[PDB]
């Protein structure tokens, strides 16, 4: 086989020339040459089995990138894996290569308003096809979003994304979660499941202004420092607010905090656009009812060089060893 950083990188001969990339829970990530099409790309070694909530990430993320197709969400351009099925402990997953991410670049570089009303744009633009197919990523963060040297941006990881359940969206108070910390929406912590496509428009507000002054605008901690920090900024919630929360612990905490006034947006970002600063406040709204949605956020005048509905498109139609089983047969498709 080939060899990485002590580590087996078994992509056949089709991949050859490989360079380490990063690493993390997931496995490790290199860019390889691709012998049949004459690019260099990403490949991915997925070692999920161990535990079944990586195999969950591995085929929920297999199923979704395979049949979403659009510009702004990255996609799967082969799987490698050995051809029978005990042969098989890890997953190859080859996508396209991206030159950064934007937690990367906000962590080097100044963005022009420009910039980010583009970026912006291009992260609604997929996540109006995300959510038309009726499923929400539920992990949307600058490392999420990847970007080519031209600035064109791609969301990635569909490993935590659920078919959206606003029906059953209703819970009790610090009731756990696995979204990201910094992008999770209050009500997460207080009385939702995040079953609402509500949750991803928090992210993506939180994600505009960490792009206005490259700080994260909330952050948090631990979980519950992470409400503190949003309603430092949003104040205390109204009385309609609050009585929206009808579940009592989490009704009852709220009450019991001091006043907070919100913090205008114009002086916590007073070198930012205004029609920005009138879009993020619709964003990071504290009643996921009251939030912009993502159709809504599109039209916004902030973003009215680009908004083209009909260049937008929508989805043609929405959504443990049998875990590894069905990773196994969704995957033979490749071979
Ligand atoms: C965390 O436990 C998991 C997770 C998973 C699965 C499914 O949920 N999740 C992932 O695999 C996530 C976390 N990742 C990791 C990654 C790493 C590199 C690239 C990549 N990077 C680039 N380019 C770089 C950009 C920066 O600057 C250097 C170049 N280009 C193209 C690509 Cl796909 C994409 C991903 C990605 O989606 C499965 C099981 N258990």
């Amino acid at each position: 086989p080939e060899m990485v950083r002590g580590q087996v990188f078994d992509v056949g001969p089709r991949y050859t020339n490989l360079s380490y990339i990063g690493e993390g829970a997931y496995g490790m990530v290199c860019s390889a040459y691709d012998n049949v099409n004459k690019v260099r790309v990403a490949i991915k070694k997925i070692s999920p089995f161990e535990h079944q909530t990586y195999c969950q990430r591995t085929l929920r993320e297999i199923k979704i990138l395979l049949r979403f197709r659009h510009e702004n969400i990255i996609g799967i351009n082969d799987i490698i894996r050995a051809p029978t099925i005990e042969q098989m402990k890890d997953v190859y997953i080859v996508q396209d290569l991206m030159e950064t991410d934007l937690y990367k670049l906000l962590k080097t570089q100044h963005l022009s308003n420009d910039h980010i009303c583009y970026f912006l744009y291009q992260i609604l633009r997929g996540l109006k096809y995300i959510h038309s197919a009726n499923v929400l990523h539920r992990d949307l963060k600058p490392s999420n979003l990847l970007l080519n040297t031209t600035c064109d941006l791609k969301i990635c990881d569909f490993g935590l994304a659920r078919v959206a359940d606003p029906d059953h969206d209703h819970t009790g108070f610090l009731t756990e979660y696995v979204a990201t910390r910094w992008y999770r929406a209050p009500e997460i912590m207080l009385n939702s499941k995040g079953y609402t496509k509500s949750i991803d428009i928090w992210s993506v507000g939180c994600i505009l202004a960490e792009m206005l002054s490259n700080r994260p605008i909330f952050p948090g901690k631990h979980y519950l420092d992470q409400l503190n920090h949003i309603l430092g900024i949003l104040g205390s919630p109204s009385q309609e607010d609050l009585n929206c929360i009808i579940n009592l612990k989490a009704r009852n905490y709220l009450l019991s905090l001091p006043h907070k006034n919100k913090v205008p947006w114009n002086r916590l970002f007073p070198n930012a656009d205004s029609k920005a600063l009138d879009l993020l406040d619709k964003m990071l709204t504290f009643n996921p009812h009251k939030r912009i949605e993502v159709e809504q956020a599109l039209a916004h005048p902030y973003l009215e060089q680009y908004y083209d509905p009909s260049d937008e498109p929508i989805a043609e139609a929405p959504f443990k060893e049998k875990l590894k089983e069905l990773i196994f047969e969704e995957t033979a498709r490749f071979q």
